[PDB]
C-alpha cells in the first residue's frame, strides 16, 4: 500500500498501486466503482463518474488509458486526443479520489501475448473492417478488471456494442464485477457525446444533428412497425448534407443470434468528412 | 445467503455461484483458498497436488472436477480431507456455449500445440473461469504437462490475475514413468518400453555437466534403446520454454508414441 488521501485525488501509475490500494479500500469496507477511459474526458464520461459516485460507500477509481492494442495502424493511435491536464482536473472537480494513468510498458511488459478472443459479435459492425478491435477492448478491460477488482465498472450506452462485448466478457469469464450501462450524454439537440466531436467543423457539426434525429425518428415512428422506423431513419439521414452512412441497422438488445421482437436497438455509424460519428437508441416495435 | 458448508468434511457443489458464494465466505473468515484443478479419475498424481494444497496454514481446499469439452473420485477426496469439490456440468461452465475465449500466445502453437493446436486456448479458458468462480490464493498444478504450466503462468501475468501458480513435481511409478491415466493401457511391452522417457531424461540431467549437446545425445541413445516407441520431439529449451541460452538453467521435454498411447515427460537441466 502506497498513500492514499481521501477527499482528495490520487494519482497512481504502477498497476500494483492501485491494486494494493483498492484491496485496502475494499476490506475496510468501501465499494470500488471502476470508470475506464481513454481521456479526452466530457461530460459523457462525467455522467459515468456521477453514476460511480451515488453507490452508497463507493470510492471511483477512473482509468485513462490509450490502449495501442485496439487501434488498428497507422494512424489512429496517433490521431487519438491526449489531454491529461483537462483530465485529473474535471477528476478533481467531481471529488474522484482515484484516478489510475498507467504506461504502456507497465500494460504490456510481454507486448501481445495472451489476449482474449471475443465471440462472433465483435467481427460485426464495428467490428467488421477491423477485425482484431474488440479483442484489444476486452483484453485491457480484463485486465483493468483484474487490476482493480471493482465491485461495478460503468460504461456508456454510447459505444453500445462495445457495452454488450463487455458483458459477454463478464459472463463467459465468470467475472464478480457488475456491469452498469450509463445512457448517452447529449448535446442541446441531441448529438450524443463523444472525443471525435472535435473533429467538426461548423458545418459538419450543423449535419451531424441528423444522426440523433433520424435514430429518435425511427423510436417515434416504430408503432408502426420495423419498416417504418428504418424508413423514417433512413429518410433523416438521406436529408443530411454531406452524412455518409455506414450502416444502419435494428437488432435484438443482445446485438446477437436472435431475431427482433417487441425490443430492439436501433445502431448508425456514419461519416462527416473525416470523422466518423456512431449512435444508438432504444426501439419498441409496436409501443407508444 | 450463503450455501450450507461443514468444516471437515467434504461439501459438494455443482453450480458455480454456490463455491463462488463459499470460497467468498471462507476467505473473509481468515481461511486461505487453494484450488486443484482436475479432470476427475484422481491418481497419486493429483493427490499430491491436494497433499500440497493442504499444507499451507489456514487453508481450504477446493478440488475441481470438469471434463473440458466420481464417487470413487470423491470417496478419494475425502479420505485427503479435502472440504470442497466444485463439480459442474458443462452446461454450467459454459451456459452461452463457446463465446469469449482466451488466446494463448505463440507457444501454445508449439510442441504439444502441434498435433493439438486449439487445446491450450481450451485449458486457459477453463482455467481462467475456474480462478475467477473460486479464487484461490494459489492454484496447483503437476509438472507433468510442463508446457501447460508455463502458459497458466503467462495467463496469470498477462492478465495480472491475483493468484500464485504452483508446480508441484512430477509423481512417477517406482521405475521412473510418470504417473498418468493413459499408463493403465498399455501393454507389457509397452509399459516396458514406457521406462525410456524417465531413462533417458534423468540420463541428460546427468550428463548435463558435460554440456547441452551431451545432454541431447545422452537421451536420444535411451530413446534409440527402446523398440515401438515413436519419438514426436525431444527438445530443450529455456524454463519458460524460449530458446536454451549457452549455459544456465532449461528444461527438456520428450513425448512419444507406444501403439494408440501418447506419453510426456520432462525435466530441469543444469546446463554444465
Ligand atoms: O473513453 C472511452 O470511451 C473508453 C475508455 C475505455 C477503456 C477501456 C475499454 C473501453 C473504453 O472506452
Ligand atoms: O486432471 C488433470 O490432469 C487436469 C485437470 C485440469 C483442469 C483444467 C486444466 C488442466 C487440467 O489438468
Ligand atoms: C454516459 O454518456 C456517455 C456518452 C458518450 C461517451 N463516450 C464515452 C463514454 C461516454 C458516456
Ligand atoms: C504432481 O504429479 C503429477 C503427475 C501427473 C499428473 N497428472 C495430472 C496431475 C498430475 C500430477
Amino acid at each position: 500500500i502506497p498513500a492514499f488521501h481521501p477527499g482528495e485525488l490520487n494519482v497512481y501509475s504502477a498497476p500494483g498501486d492501485v491494486a494494493d490500494v483498492s484491496r485496502a479500500l475494499r476490506l475496510t469496507g468501501r465499494r470500488v466503482m471502476l470508470v475506464p477511459t481513454m481521456g479526452a474526458l466530457h461530460e459523457g464520461h462525467l455522467a459515468l463518474v456521477r453514476a460511480a459516485k451515488r453507490v452508497p460507500g463507493s470510492v471511483v477509481v477512473v482509468s485513462i488509458f490509450v490502449n495501442p492494442m485496439q487501434f488498428g495502424a497507422g494512424g489512429d493511435l496517433d490521431a487519438y486526443p491526449r489531454t491529461p491536464d483537462d483530465d485529473l482536473a474535471q477528476l478533481r472537480a467531481e471529488g474522484v479520489e482515484i484516478a489510475f494513468t498507467p504506461t504502456t510498458a507497465a500494460m504490456y511488459p510481454d507486448g501481445l501475448r495472451t489476449t482474449v478472443q471475443p465471440g462472433p459479435l465483435a467481427a460485426e459492425l464495428e467490428g467488421g473492417p477491423r477485425p482484431t478491435h474488440f479483442a484489444g477492448v476486452l483484453t485491457v478491460v480484463l485486465k483493468l478488471l483484474q487490476i482493480v477488482r471493482p465491485d461495478r465498472v460503468f460504461f456508456g450506452e454510447k459505444d453500445y456494442q462495445q457495452l454488450v462485448l463487455i458483458r459477454q466478457l463478464v459472463a463467459d469469464f465468470n467475472l464478480d464485477v457488475a456491469v452498469v450501462g450509463v445512457p448517452t450524454v447529449r448535446e442541446a439537440d441531441g448529438l450524443a457525446m463523444s472525443s471525435r466531436n472535435r473533429y467538426l467543423d461548423p458545418a459538419q457539426r450543423a449535419a451531424a444533428v441528423a444522426l440523433s434525429a433520424a435514430l429518435t425518428a425511427a423510436a417515434h415512428a416504430a408503432t408502426a412497425g420495423a419498416q417504418a422506423a428504418l424508413d423514417a431513419a433512413r429518410a433523416v439521414l438521406d436529408a443530411a448534407p454531406g452524412v455518409a452512412v455506414d450502416y444502419l441497422e435494428l437488432r435484438d438488445i443482445g446485438l446477437g443470434p436472435m431475431p427482433l421482437n417487441g425490443s430492439g436497438r436501433l445502431l448508425v455509424a456514419a461519416r462527416l468528412g473525416t470523422t466518423r460519428l456512431l449512435d444508438n437508441i432504444a426501439i419498441e416495435i409496436g409501443t407508444f
